């Protein structure tokens, strides 16, 4: 069925330096995450961050209007991040798979319900 971008909270990782691992792992197991967050550890620099979208400056995937609207609703804390899966099916896989063990922490995936998590906290396994 037609892809409808679907927002999910990923939460419980050790600290903000572990956000990349939550995103990489859940993207790999569930499907594309539309945000341009890092998927590599911040142990050393890898890539320049740019918010340009002009194709004279980037040939990275152009977001659809529906994807862009949700990606622009950026939300995160120290131990959580809101992501936009490209489809409802991907979001459902993430939620079914939750929690996942990521660098010694249980990282939960929950549908976004209009509010941030009440607690911004790590969940050591």
């Amino acid at each position: 069925g037609p892809h409808m971008p679907t927002e999910v909270i990923l939460r419980g990782y050790r600290n903000a330096q572990h956000q990349y691992a939550a995103i990489n792992h859940y993207e790999q197991i569930a499907g594309r995450i539309c945000e341009d967050y890092p998927r590599e550890p911040p142990v050393e620099s890898r890539r320049y961050k740019s918010e340009l979208r002009d194709p004279a400056f980037t040939h990275r995937r152009a977001l659809t209007p529906e994807e862009r609207a949700k990606v622009n609703r950026a939300m995160s804390g120290e131990h959580w991040v809101k992501v936009t899966f490209e489809s409802a099916e991907a979001a459902d896989k993430a939620v079914y798979s939750s929690p996942q063990l990521i660098q010694g922490h249980l990282v939960y995936a929950e549908y976004y319900k209009g509010v941030p998590p009440a607690q911004d906290e790590a969940i050591p396994d």
